[PDB]
RNA sequence: GGGCGAGGGUCUCCUCUGAGUGAUUGACUACCCGUCAGCGGGGGUCUUUCAUUUGGGGGCUCGUGCCC
């Protein structure tokens, strides 16, 4: 058996521009699903995160 | 079979392009300003040329010279 697939996450070759991004994706880790704007590896201002809910 | 030196593939880490801006130019010209009312200057737009932007490290693996 061999499976016909490789398990390939690409984003690499010799450039660096919009060739692995979608309007769906972040400009700073690649990921699907969210923008760099809230990328969840990278931090936030203006003295840390920014939460809507609290508890007791 | 292993080490040392160089490179490719692949993964990984540093990871942020989401169709911008300015100047040159022929034509047309919303709009504004001055006109002997003929136009003239600024402004807007399409074309145009130029500037601004394209890296690195590490593992694994393939490969090769030398050494063991
Ligand atoms: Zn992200």
């Amino acid at each position: 058996a061999t499976v016909v697939s490789g398990q390939k996450q690409d984003r690499q070759g010799g450039e660096r521009r919009r060739s692995q991004l979608d309007r769906d994706q972040c400009a700073y880790c690649k990921e699907k699903g969210h923008w760099a704007k809230d990328c969840p590896k990278k931090p936030r201002g203006p003295r840390g995160p920014r939460p809507q809910t609290s508890l007791l």
